[PDB]
């Protein structure tokens, strides 16, 4: 597993549904790939299928569940599944079976293990991202702990109790595998909803966790603006505030060092903090 | 069997995303059902979470299946150990799970109900079933109920959050692939709300292009927060408050309700493009 990008800093994004992942990721992504020249990549392993939307301009990826289901295994070539978005970052998304069928997780085994028999993950690679799916720590979604694809962890989560509950499980995962695949927490990242007290709630959330508060990812309308315009806020803005705070987030994930064993909180302790 | 459990009763099962209140309305649902309508209700939690049934039991989480059976045993886990009564003899289960990342999250759902059917914990003189099941993966033990059959009525609840829509037509998905299989339907929508202007109006149009019905508009009341501090139910803290007669009205309708159907799934440019008209 370290013959996957050797030069490249491996990490993987986790955190609740709709919490902002697949935002942070790939506004994360461009301010590496725009602001400081970097290679970067985006591995989507959410069964949502758009972890890569905005950096492909509004086209939703084809999954390669979606490739394989269809046209077949012999089919599946890079061409087709890995495309090419802003500042040339490469994207892939690995989708998943249709609700109900069999292991939501399944989809991120099989694009992984084809992405890896297919040489998928460039090695002249800088940085490497999953956007994996953090409601359920399990199968596929537990692959990138228990594999070890990833060495740095991030969790996106905001101040409502569900979003640190999501959070403390992550951590709890990652404590798991931290001795078997040296899978260690970088930080915390934070997208904030405009609420008084926020930034001092995930203060001391980090600090019983072990962890440290990478960034404080504010609210922006800006982010649905470049939506809705078929882009990033790097893209759309280079020069707005929003964009500032994800160049400061992206230059501090890959200048991180503080890698760490989490120290998972019970649920009287976290129900304790929410409502303090 | 699948329906020999409980025959007489209506089994439904709520879905939804994770904290969008699935809980609380079923919680409330089941207290309105026991207190107002004088039926026989049980509650089965099916979420990892844990706390499906706290507020029944009156503030303190109750134990898991996997929890006793992680710390006793399987022989030494009994019906009076995971069944616990309370408002209203409302019984209650919770099913709990796997540590995270040890294996399937969906398990502890499995374990809990072929558990239950052993030891006989679903009575037959019951008159509702309640399975609060987590919503963000339909997949193994989460998936069971719509697969197995255990409950007929499905019920899912959302609102006008963009993702809390995209889970609620997932389920819409898993419900039509069991359908034919299990005799699996799609009862209603309940809308959690949010208090946002235009959201109704969404869920109408959402529920429309599903094929389905918005059973009822569950409104955002700082009620449940002060009952849930005394350690009760809205419907026990207070039967004569809005927020309870609103979870009144859910529950008859849910009770009374004959509208089952198969939905009729969205696509994902349906479904945003429905979420910018409105937002
Ligand atoms: N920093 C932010 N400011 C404003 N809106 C945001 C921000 N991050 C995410 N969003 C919004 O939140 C919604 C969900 O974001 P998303 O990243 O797709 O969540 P996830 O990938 O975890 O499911 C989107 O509509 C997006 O516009
Ligand atoms: N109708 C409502 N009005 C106000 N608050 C609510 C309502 N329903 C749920 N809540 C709040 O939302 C939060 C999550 O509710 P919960 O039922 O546990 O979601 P879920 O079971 O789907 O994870 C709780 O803090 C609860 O107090
Ligand atoms: S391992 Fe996780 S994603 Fe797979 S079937 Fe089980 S709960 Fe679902
Ligand atoms: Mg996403
Ligand atoms: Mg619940």
């Amino acid at each position: 597993f370290d013959e996957i990008a050797p030069d490249a800093k491996k990490v993987a994004i986790y955190g609740k549904g709709g919490i902002g992942k697949s935002t942070t990721t790939q506004n994360t992504a461009a301010a590496l790939a725009y602001f400081f020249d970097k290679k970067v990549m985006i591995h989507g392993c959410d069964p949502k299928a758009d972890s890569t939307r905005m950096i492909l301009h509004g086209k939703p990826q084809d999954t390669v569940m979606d490739v394989l289901r269809e046209e077949g295994e012999e089919a599946v070539t890079l061409e087709k599944v890995r495309k090419i978005g802003f500042k040339d970052i490469l994207c892939v998304e690995s989708g998943g079976p249709e609700p109900g069928v069999g292991c939501a997780g399944r989809g991120v085994i099989t694009a992984v293990d084809m992405m890896r028999e297919l040489e998928g993950y460039p090695d002249d690679l800088d940085n490497l991202f999953f956007d994996v799916l953090g409601d359920v720590v399990c199968g596929g979604f537990a692959m990138p702990l228990r594999d070890g694809l990833a060495q740095e962890i991030y969790i996106v989560t905001s101040g409502e109790m569900m979003a640190l509950y999501a959070a403390n499980n992550i951590a709890k995962g990652i404590l798991k595998y931290a001795e078997q695949s040296g899978v260690r927490l970088g930080g915390i990242i934070c997208n904030a909803r405009n609420v008084d007290g926020e930034k001092e709630l995930m203060d001391e959330f980090c600090d019983k966790l072990g962890t440290k508060l990478i960034h404080y990812v504010p609210r922006d309308n800006i982010v649905q603006k470049a939506e809705f315009n078929k882009m990033t806020v790097i893209e759309f803005d280079p020069e707005c505030n929003q964009a500032k705070e994800y160049r400061t987030l992206a230059k501090n994930i890959d200048e991180n060092d503080e890698l760490v064993k989490p120290t998972p909180m019970t649920m009287d302790e976290l129900e304790e903090l929410v409502v303090k």
